[PDB]
């Protein structure tokens, strides 16, 4: 009823949308992995009379439910999707998107990692993002490669019209007490990558983590803090 949705409100298989700003929504879904249930976020950005999707809803059936929820709540076609790294909470559902006529994109680094791991593979390669600090435009967003953090390929997304920073899994929510699933992370580089985000996007007004509650710029420093304490 207006608060940011959580698992307790999200059975696995259902998707909720949350209005972040004019023409910007997050999507929230839940999934089981290794016997525990997790929420995860993605982004939807209005692109004229079409929509740009950032990240799947973590699974094929969740992603089908996402498309149905978008039709119900927004009613504009999703034409393109970008996956911000290679894990199943970002690419699981790309086959559903592709069969629904959505053009799917990711960096070559994400595509290679997805392929090697056996995850779903976005169709199109996003060049221009291979060095830390790189940025490119993609419809109504800027894509930014901050360097290795949660994964070596993680991208962040900025919505300039609304000063919305979508950190993806490189950014954690304020209530977090650990740095999430760090199996593919670079804990030593992560703070430097966060510092690059902070320098590049100092006017961000909303910061959205890959999992959990949006907040403000404090999510960035908090993420560095939890990662440094994990490493140590
Ligand atoms: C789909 C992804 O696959 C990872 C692979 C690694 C090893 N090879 C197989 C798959 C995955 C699976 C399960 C959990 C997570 C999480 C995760 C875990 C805990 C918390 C709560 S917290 C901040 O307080 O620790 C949280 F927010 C997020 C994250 C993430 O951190 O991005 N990613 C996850
Ligand atoms: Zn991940
Ligand atoms: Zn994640």
């Amino acid at each position: 009823s207006g608060e940011y949705p959580t698992v307790n409100e999200i059975p696995v298989g259902e998707v909720r949308l949350y209005q972040i700003a004019d023409g910007v929504w997050s999507h929230i879904a839940t999934q089981s992995f290794d016997g525990a249930v997790y929420p995860s976020n993605g982004l939807i950005v209005r692109d004229g009379d079409e929509l740009l999707l950032i990240d799947t809803a973590w699974g094929a059936k969740n992603t089908a439910a996402l498309l149905a929820e978008i039709e119900k709540q927004i009613g504009l076609p999703v034409t393109r999707a970008v996956s911000t790294h290679f894990h199943d909470d970002r690419v699981g559902g790309v086959d559903v998107l592709r069969a629904a006529g959505v053009a799917t994109y990711a960096s070559p680094s994400t595509r290679r990692l997805a392929e090697a791991e056996g995850n779903e593979i976005p169709t199109h390669s996003l060049e221009g993002l291979s060095s830390s600090g790189d940025a490119v435009r993609f419809g109504p967003v800027e894509l930014f490669y901050p360097g290795a953090a949660h994964s070596t390929d993680n991208l962040v997304v900025y919505v300039p019209s609304a000063n919305v920073l979508y950190g993806g899994c490189a950014v954690h929510e304020l209530s977090s007490t650990s740095a999430g699933n760090v199996a593919d992370a670079d804990l030593a580089e992560w703070p430097t990558s966060v510092e690059r985000i902070q320098k590049h996007y100092p006017e961000a007004e909303v910061v959205i983590p890959g999992h959990g509650l949006p907040g403000g710029l404090d999510l960035l420093q908090h993420t560095a803090n939890v990662v440094k304490a994990h490493k140590n």
